[PDB]
């Protein structure tokens, strides 16, 4: 239908505009449609974009509110004191600031359906709440409504909320929209989803983003695709992948890299209320943190990530045994049976499972998939799905029968509960996916797995070396390859900081010659060089000119094929801010051809400092661009847990940076 309303180029200069006369004869019926595009590109700390309210004296907590903060987030109030409703309804990290320093034209969609008592908001074409309620409140019943006001709420008379921003456009419809008539609405967005909640993933949340850019020209991502919320493990986590064929224009249907089936792929609206939120997928096993590289002898490209046994994440995972026994100079996976409290068992070679107390052979065999036969008949047990019907988490067998896999929870054979790191490798660009294969221990029977740093592995330029960082308890780990990946091994660097997150990303400077970023316990990303292909390590130095949290973030870097102001280019991707993870900056850094120090010249905002930015991806584009793929949202944050669509991708330009 036609809007009943519908005006545009509103300046607010923390000064409101009255629209009643336009708009509050026209309004009738239950259910109402606001569309709004709006900028905000130096928002108030909290602002208020459109207001209906009583103005008089004695109401003033009868009014709807379409609200911002400065922290991104988007929300509505609806509130009558004389039918003693007070509903709010809001989500973060839900709006753009600025892209390439510009203030970007946010689409937002707010539907008020009388129908079916909800209340649904989409900014920027993404659905960020839907909110069902038992006593609905059309927002025009408000009790003694008499103004319609942008950029505040009329409160007693006076402005509250003042907000500063424009709104360019906005409608009004006595009607509640549906969703298919909401996906038609143009937008302008700065960016783009390559996962996302409804897609082949059915994961309604994903964190951790990788890109690499493949010889042939494709560009690869992988991402955890996060089923139970985005809490990190224990939960239900598979691997994803998806590839962009021209430049990072349009991206293909995700599909798994790492996949468990022991729990079934929902798509669940995660509740983030005080005393849910923290529900947690208990009994899954789960795959957590990736890393991509592509080796240029075989072809093939090869992606690490770790993987938990149900039930298991980094913090509760056995440090002190590494899952598998050492005989005779080899290393064999250890495997619990139901009835018994020790490990009795371990995987020999082609998969038989031999009994360690007597020496022998058993009829079970571990297949490739780390699936249970017994006789060569496959083994299975009983799918879990997940609901909160009840009012809290319950899982609970579904009927359908999956095949019985050494790291389910109701396998006949179980694996120690400590983390592992696995690889899988793909032969036509990202296409498919082997079944993953569990790398080795690195660090002895009595340690838990190290791990994985997220992001990309590291291609020497000159060589056929490979290699892959991760981190654990007071050193970096480098897993390195000279054989396409067939086989690794480890060289550890001491790091001064104990039981850090130490999140680590490489850059080949020159031939032979790597550097390291890594995150901290100390505010400030730290970085160490290898003169030797990755044999051996220089101590610690930090990074003057960026700052990140006490905890710190994940940060991404590449070394940009041209030349800058006449140097070789590093650039780094990560929150640049002391209070959250916020303030997303590229930072370009200039290396010095006598030293291999490196002047950080030009620091490139991605939002405003105050919107949310947290793991970040940063490749080359085959045409020279930069790709960032990251999440949109402090992803550390307790207040910003089990939000959708909030990883998202963007394209610069070099000079956009400098």
């Amino acid at each position: 239908i036609s809007p009943i309303f519908q005006g545009g180029s509103y300046q607010l200069n923390n000064k409101s505009i009255d629209i009643s006369s336009l708009l509050l004869d026209k309004l009738s019926g239950e259910s109402q449609t606001v569309v709004m595009k709006f900028k905000a590109d130096k928002p108030n700390s909290l602002q208020a974009l459109f207001g209906l309210s009583n103005s008089k004296a004695g109401f003033k907590n009868n009014y709807f509110s379409i609200f911002m903060r400065d922290s991104g987030e988007i929300g509505v109030e609806i509130r009558d004191a004389q039918k003693g409703i007070n509903y709010l309804f809001s989500r973060p990290a839900s709006l753009w600031g600025k892209h390439k320093g510009q203030a970007v034209e946010n689409t937002l969609v707010f539907v008020s359906d009388s129908k079916d008592k909800t209340y649904t908001m989409y900014v920027n074409g993404i659905e960020v709440f839907s909110e069902t309620v038992d006593t609905f409140l059309p927002i025009s019943n408000i009790n003694g409504i008499d103004k319609a006001t942008l950029g505040a709420v009329n409160r007693e008379g006076k402005e509250h909320y003042l907000a500063k921003g424009s709104i360019d456009e906005i409608s009004l419809f006595n009607k509640a929209i549906s969703d298919q008539e909401v996906s038609t609405i143009p937008l302008s967005n700065p960016f783009q989803l390559i996962f996302q909640s409804g897609d082949s993933t059915q994961a309604n949340y994903f964190r951790i983003p990788t890109l690499y850019t493949l010889s042939s020209g494709r560009v690869l991502s992988s991402i955890d695709a996060r089923y139970g919320g985005t809490h990190d493990s224990k939960s239900k986590i598979n691997i994803a992948t998806s590839y962009s064929d021209d430049n990072g224009k349009t991206w293909s249907e995700p599909i798994f890299a790492m996949k468990f089936n022991d729990y079934e792929e929902q798509l669940v609206y995660w509740p983030r209320d005080n005393k849910l939120k923290n529900s947690q997928i208990s009994g899954s096993a789960s795959f957590i943190d990736s890393s991509i590289v592509e080796d240029k002898k075989s072809g093939k490209t090869i992606l690490l990530a770790d993987v938990m046994p149900a039930g298991i994440g980094n913090n509760n995972a056995n440090k002190a045994d590494s899952g598998f026994k050492e005989i005779n100079g080899h290393y064999y996976l250890k495997l619990k049976k139901n009835g018994d409290n020790d490990f009795r068992y371990t995987v020999r070679e082609n998969g038989v499972v031999y009994n360690e107390t007597t020496n022998k052979p058993t009829n079970y065999t571990i297949n490739d998939k780390y699936e249970v036969l017994e006789g060569g008949k496959s083994l299975t047990v009983e799918q879990y799905s997940v609901d909160f019907d009840s009012g809290s988490l319950r899982e609970r067998h579904n009927g359908k029968q999956v095949p019985m896999n050494v790291f389910y929870k109701d396998s006949l054979f179980k694996v120690t509960p400590t983390n592992y790191i696995a690889m899988t490798t793909s032969q036509n660009r990202g296409e498919s996916w082997e079944q993953f294969k569990l790398l080795p221990p690195f660090l002895g029977e009595k340690h838990n797995g190290t791990y994985l740093c997220p992001g990309q592995g590291l291609a020497l330029k000159s060589s056929n070396r490979l290699i892959f960082a991760t981190y654990t308890s007071g050193e970096l780990t480098y897993l390195i390859s000279d054989d396409s990946g067939q086989t690794w091994k480890k060289s550890s660097a001491s790091i001064p900081f104990k039981n850090a997150t130490a999140e680590a990303q490489m850059v080949e400077l020159r031939d032979g010659v790597i550097r390291t970023f890594f995150r901290t316990t100390t505010g400030k990303i730290a970085y160490m060089t290898s003169r030797d292909s990755g044999e051996t390590w220089s101590k610690v130095s930090y990074i003057d000119g960026i700052q990140q949290t006490s905890y710190g973030t994940q940060v991404s870097a590449i070394k940009y094929s041209q030349l800058i102001d006449g140097k070789e280019a590093v650039i780094l991707s990560t929150p640049n801010s002391r209070s959250g993870r916020k303030g997303g900056q590229l930072v370009v850094g200039l290396v010095n051809k006598e030293d291999d120090s490196i002047d950080w010249k030009y620091h490139y905002g991605i939002d405003l400092p105050s919107y949310g930015y947290a793991y970040s991806a940063i490749t080359e584009l085959p045409n020279h661009h930069i790709g960032v793929l990251f999440e949109k949202y402090d992803s550390w944050s307790r207040n910003e847990l089990h939000l959708s669509n909030v990883v998202q991708y963007i394209d610069l330009e070099i000079n956009d940076l400098t």
